[PDB]
């Protein structure tokens, strides 16, 4: 089922995402290939998640679902920004997938906050095409295991990679990485599932200390040009640069990314298998650092929320794990309720029932739900991920690795 | 004048150009500021010529146009690919801009062989959005001027840049470059105008000694990532990296740009105000940096052709003036043959008529004419610029810096 349609390696996609609140296109970057296939050998015709973007693979010969992945994007974050009604702008986007023995279709797929179809690209990928660019043989960036389970076929690949470290900082990264690793491994289920994972810290350089401040107006040149002020919104801490992240990875085996900034300001961004990135100096590092991996590896969303007024419609079941309209609630954490839970779960009942439907998630305060009065995934002095959080992690963690 | 709407600062837009043979589209990619404005301070709302692509921009207040320019581009020529009817693909594209006081909308179009518009894209540029990245202040990279007659405020800036040059190798490099500005300078209009430019050598590193070469799946770690098999043309030598490019230069005052690539194998190009690259260690190296250079900064068309056979309709005058279609020949060297000049010039008269009307130009043997027999613009061989090559470089030069 593996070895019948793919090689132990990987097919990089990168991709540009173009558009406007308007109309959004996809358009192929650069086809590439990496030496080892990191990801899954099982359920290839099966996503764990939604996502707010797929991929499918088809072998050309028969037609078949050989290969699918889903994904969120900081483009589709993007297009809900005043900025995407003025302007069309383009991103990057990296894919990894197996390399086909034979010609293989590429369909990427990206879907809109009612759950529809907005922009898709269909290609052919030849394998023996000589403009996919061979990766990861020479000059692969200095990288230490902190964590290593086993294989890349039988393990979960994290990777943690520098940013704002100069070549001589690196040895107070590798002590930030081992303190994202420690803080990772403290929150169940990740915990009692540690040894299905491994970890890679990867040195990537930068030329100065530190991270672009924007609105302070003091840009640095770093491995992967981060900047907070992202959508102009001072604390979030994002990087756009997606090829110049994967190129600094390229040769290391790797599913999922994390990236520490040298930084004391607080910040932080995570997007759905694309990465985290965290503000590694500021003392809130070790909740923000797994709140953001809940994001890129859970696929979960944010139980916070506002009191002032669209990004989750009301008449929309969200695919999200953690949060609920009520449209499919069945779908959801119903099954972990007691036969006596109130639904909704009023705030004054919170201590009664720690598992419930509160409403207020997914950025609203009215009309959205989410599983308990407060998780990792709502604020960060709450020690744990909710019930619902860790069942959601823990699905995740079995499906790439098994029950 | 300059100072009513501008700072002597540089407006760095980078662009990706998108789309396939049926539709092209612009989308913004980065807005950059660099510490000083090295482009002219007159004419500028007025074009030397029209390109295949313009850029206007416009204040918003008044509505005036303020500063103009026209370029050409690799993403304009790989829509005449067959890739092009099976894919869409993504191209980046920088244009320098004199940094506005005032908020400025900026119209970049894109024309197709029939001179209609195929690509528009309008935007406003705010000068104090917190979100233009400030470049060219520090990792300024290491540099030499090999020629120096004046600030970049009087005279035209071109950059050499050094591709496939490992830190080691720079001494070639500034040897390569020296080469390149003894061949240009040798060659009139460029040899009694030599006062009119500034040349800056910038020893941009590569990982890897020499350039990629796809079809022996011989991938390097280079500055720019130039390779061969461009378009699957095997001797076709380009670089897709224009970010890294204009990256590598941001801090050095530049107009124009000649990058050299460390390599004997022959292959290169030349785009109106994009870029010219070329291999410095083959033979022809002095001949081909020249005729490049003709196009990257002369905007002159090649005027080689071929036997057997839609760049040029034959029904369009073409925008480049050093080729004709005989539509609008009264805007071309009309007024510089003589009374008695026949039209078209037969072979037989070529030493009679040092410029005629000479049947074969841009590629076709039919339709289209050149100025004179032979020139720089149509074979390696011949030593100089044609008479009408020669009055062309010369309105570019006087465009830029008087009379
Ligand atoms: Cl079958
Ligand atoms: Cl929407
Ligand atoms: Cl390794
Ligand atoms: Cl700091
Ligand atoms: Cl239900
Ligand atoms: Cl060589
Ligand atoms: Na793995
Ligand atoms: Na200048
Ligand atoms: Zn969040
Ligand atoms: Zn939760
Ligand atoms: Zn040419
Ligand atoms: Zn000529």
């Amino acid at each position: 089922n593996f070895s019948d349609y793919f090689t132990n390696k990987t097919l990089r996609i990168d991709y540009l995402f173009t558009g406007n609140a308007d109309k959004q296109s996809i358009c192929l970057d650069e086809l590439s290939e990496l030496p080892v296939w990191a990801g899954r050998r099982h359920h290839l015709s099966e996503l764990p998640l939604e996502g707010n973007g797929q991929i499918v693979m088809r072998d050309v010969a028969s037609g078949k679902v050989i290969y699918t992945t889903s994904f969120s994007s900081l483009f589709q974050e993007w297009l809900e920004t005043d900025e995407a009604k003025e302007v069309t702008k383009g991103f990057e986007n990296t894919y990894l997938l197996p390399y086909p023995i034979k010609p293989a279709e590429v369909e990427i797929t990206l879907r809109n906050n009612k759950r529809e179809v907005s922009a898709n690209l269909k290609h052919v990928v030849k394998p023996d095409d000589i403009l996919i660019h061979k990766k990861g043989l020479t000059h692969i960036t200095p990288h230490k295991y902190l964590l290593k389970s086993g294989n890349e076929e039988q393990c979960i690949d994290v990777a943690i990679l520098a940013e704002g470290y100069t070549t001589s900082e690196m040895e107070t990264f590798y002590k930030d990485a081992a303190i994202a690793c420690e803080a990772l491994f403290s929150h169940e289920p990740f915990q009692s599932m540690k040894n299905r994972f491994n970890i890679v810290a990867v040195a990537s350089p930068s030329a100065d200390s530190g991270v672009s401040a924007p609105k302070q107006g003091a840009w640095k040149h770093t491995a992967f040009g981060s900047h907070f002020d992202t959508f102009y919104s001072d604390r979030y801490l994002t990087t756009s640069r997606v090829k110049a992240i994967n190129d600094a990875l390229a040769g290391i085996p790797y599913e999922h990314i994390i990236i520490l900034a040298n930084t004391e300001q607080y910040g932080g961004g995570g997007i759905y298998n694309a990465f985290t990135l965290t503000t590694a100096h500021h003392p809130n590092f070790r909740p923000v650092v797994v709140h953001e991996f809940g994001h890129s590896f859970g696929g979960l969303a944010d139980e916070y929320f506002y009191d002032e007024d669209g990004l989750y419609p009301l008449n929309i079941e969200p695919w999200e794990q953690n949060i609920t309209t009520r449209i499919n609630f069945a779908s959801k954490w119903e099954d972990m309720l007691t036969k006596t839970t109130p639904v909704p779960t009023p705030v004054a009942d919170k201590a009664k029932y720690p598992i419930g439907v509160y409403e207020g998630g997914g950025y609203s305060a009215k009309g959205i739900y989410r599983p308990a009065f407060d998780c990792r995934m709502r604020t960060n002095e709450y020690p744990t991920f909710c019930p619902v959080c860790q069942r959601a992690i823990q699905r995740i963690i079995e499906f790439y690795t098994g029950k």
